[PDB]
């Protein structure tokens, strides 16, 4: 549908025409005709095939404004749009749209000021420029400043451990709405994407349009951007940007498929529908008029004769075709995870003692955990030294003679020099139940001198996985250039496995490549990188990745039960 579109064209001439002092009537007429097609659910096409006069039955909409819906169907532009776009700068238009500022203000700040940008706005409202002007005080600025912010976070992205667990508060405080049915974390969040932009929500409701007004005026709402019958979009306390969408109880396993996406994997499934005589959109299944499905997701799919698809699948990369054929892959889940692969401690730069994390994993039903603190060079320290690390690795055993399940495993995460030396002898290497080896320094070394370094790390043979491989940092540190290809054929070759490490931040191995070593035959570790047991949560995260690259329980170091880890540590292993 153009619906969308059409209304944000409407609304910015509307925006711009009252910058530029026109008719406020006119204005207005614009911001209702945007409210129409913004709560408009058929799309706008089919009742202008019906013509000019069924568009003029549209609340809003005169001669005027159904020419140029024809206009924009016809051409896909709105000639009024780009004449006033000529008058009005991108900048400006930017300006004005900060919550408290609007067009008129805009004006006087663009005139006045020489204000055609949020940073010039910024600026201004750093120095206490815009304080000497009428209708300006505290409340008014803090108003500004904070739209200012939310502006520029709309294009970016945060990091899905980041939000998860704010999103899934929200979650809980749109379910108590009463009136609310059944409600859901949609869009890339519940696809398990290492990055999201806004965050979408889908709620059942027979009542949408009061269930609509209920979330506007939670506790946690800031700022209403957007807000309509049947959707809203919203600015949390806490800085979350949040589409809601309400659709009837019958419609909600059509509405979780929509919201879901992706919008690849959508376009796939209507053409299948299409194809066998029946309609998919939000609210149903259809053949003809009738709906004959949408109450779940799983009945959709039915409907399409399709299995379910996992969300972390639904890319449009395989998983059409998988489940047209019923061999839709085996995928890793939560509950098949045994233990956590990387947790550091007090032994090094973790927070907890040994007790802390046996209690932490024997709550999550885990059977073992593994404790690999880090190597002195990671630390950029002194210790621990190799007489230290191999003290620890008696402590843990005496640990485990005391405590029993879930296990310690003694590791350690061993820095891999600029040589590719590793930064442990091998005598330490040999008694540590597990060895990570990774990356924390000389970065930027050229592609062929780091391929060189991970190659000559993975040649010694007490090594057991290759942590972090990337050594990424979301919004901080990009991946390191290697040929991965040549790493984790070496890897497989030699028994190594590599690690996804859920860490929020670090999300390394990042799905693609994950995929990417599965698929070339390697084993899977993964990890928290735990430093404390806050962030044993990420596991989740770990395991969303592995979805997506279309990871199964096997090959997955931690799917194997505390013995069968140990053979497989001590085996022979490799070519
Ligand atoms: N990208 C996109 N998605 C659409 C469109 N129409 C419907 N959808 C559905 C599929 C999307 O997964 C879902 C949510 O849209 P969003 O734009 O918020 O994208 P999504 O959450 O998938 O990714 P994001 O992390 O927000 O970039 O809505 C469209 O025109 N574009
Ligand atoms: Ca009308
Ligand atoms: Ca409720
Ligand atoms: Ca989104
Ligand atoms: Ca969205
Ligand atoms: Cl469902
Ligand atoms: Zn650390
Ligand atoms: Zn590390």
């Amino acid at each position: 549908m153009r619906n969308q579109e059409l209304a944000r064209i409407f609304e910015e001439i509307g925006l711009m025409s009252e910058f530029l002092g026109d008719n406020p009537f006119r204005v207005r007429a614009y911001h209702q005709a945007a409210r129409t097609l913004y709560d408009l659910d058929t799309p706008i096409e089919e009742i202008a095939e019906k013509g000019k006069e069924a568009l003029m039955e549209l609340p809003g909409v005169g001669p005027d404004l159904a020419e140029k819906i024809l206009e924009f169907l016809r051409t896909g532009k709105v000639r009024k749009h780009e004449e006033l776009s000529r008058k009005v700068p991108r900048g400006v238009l930017e300006v004005m749209e900060v919550p408290g500022v609007g067009p008129k203000t805009a004006r006087l700040l663009y005139e006045g000021l020489g204000i055609d940008s949020l940073e010039k706005l910024k600026a201004a409202l750093d120095r206490g420029d815009l304080t000497r002007l009428k209708g300006f005080g505290p409340k008014r600025a803090e108003r500004i400043r904070e739209g200012l912010a939310l502006a520029q976070a709309a294009g970016k992205r945060r990091p899905l451990g980041a939000v998860l667990s704010l999103a899934r508060s929200l979650l809980e405080a749109i379910r108590a709405l009463p009136g609310v049915e059944r409600a859901e974390l949609c869009g890339s969040a519940r696809r398990y994407k290492d990055t999201v932009g806004d965050l979408d929500f889908l709620v059942a409701s027979r009542e949408g349009e009061r269930a609509v007004e209920g979330f506007v005026r939670l506790p946690q709402v800031k700022e209403v951007y957007a807000k309509g019958k049947e959707r809203a979009t919203v600015f949390l306390k806490n800085g979350l940007q949040v589409d809601l969408r309400v659709v009837p109880p019958e419609s909600y396993g059509a509405g979780l498929q929509y919201l879901t996406g992706s919008k690849a994997h959508s376009i796939r499934l209507r053409a299948l529908a299409q194809e066998k005589g029946l309609k998919l959109s939000e609210y149903g299944v259809f053949r003809g008029e009738k709906r004959i499905a949408g109450e779940t997701e799983e009945e959709v799919y039915a409907a399409l004769g399709l299995p379910w698809i996992p969300p972390p699948l639904r890319e449009d990369q395989g998983e059409v075709e998988a489940a047209l054929e019923g061999r839709l892959p085996k995928l890793l889940e939560l509950p098949q995870v045994k233990g956590d692969l990387q947790v550091h401690s007090t032994y090094s730069d973790g927070q907890n003692t040994l007790e802390e994390l046996w209690e932490a994993a024997k709550t999550m039903g885990y059977r073992y955990l593994a404790v690999t603190d880090h190597s002195p060079a990671v630390r950029v320290a002194g210790g621990p030294s190799p007489e230290e690390a191999l003290k620890r690795v008696g402590e843990i055993r005496r640990f485990n003679e005391t405590h029993g399940p879930p296990y310690l495993l003694a590791g350690a995460e061993v820095d891999i020099h600029p040589d590719g030396t590793l930064d442990y002898p091998d005598w330490v290497l040999r008694e540590l139940d597990l060895v990570l080896v990774s990356v924390h320094s000389r970065f930027n070394l050229p592609k062929a001198d780091q391929t060189k370094r991970l190659l000559k790390a993975l040649e010694n043979p007490f090594v057991h996985v290759l942590a972090h491989p990337t050594a990424r940092l979301l919004g901080r540190r990009a991946p390191i250039e290697a040929d991965w290809e040549a790493v984790f054929q070496k890897a497989k070759e030699k028994g190594v496995a590599v690690e996804i490490d859920g860490y929020y931040d670090r999300m390394d191995l990042p799905d693609d490549l994950a995929r990417m070593a599965y698929g070339m035959g390697l084993w899977i570790s993964l990890s928290t990188d735990a430093h404390q047991t806050d962030h044993l949560r990420f596991m989740e995260l770990a395991v969303g990745t592995a979805q997506r690259a279309w990871i199964g329980p096997e090959r997955v170091l931690n799917t194997l039960d505390y013995e069968d880890l140990l053979s497989w540590l001590k085996a022979r292993r490799g070519v």
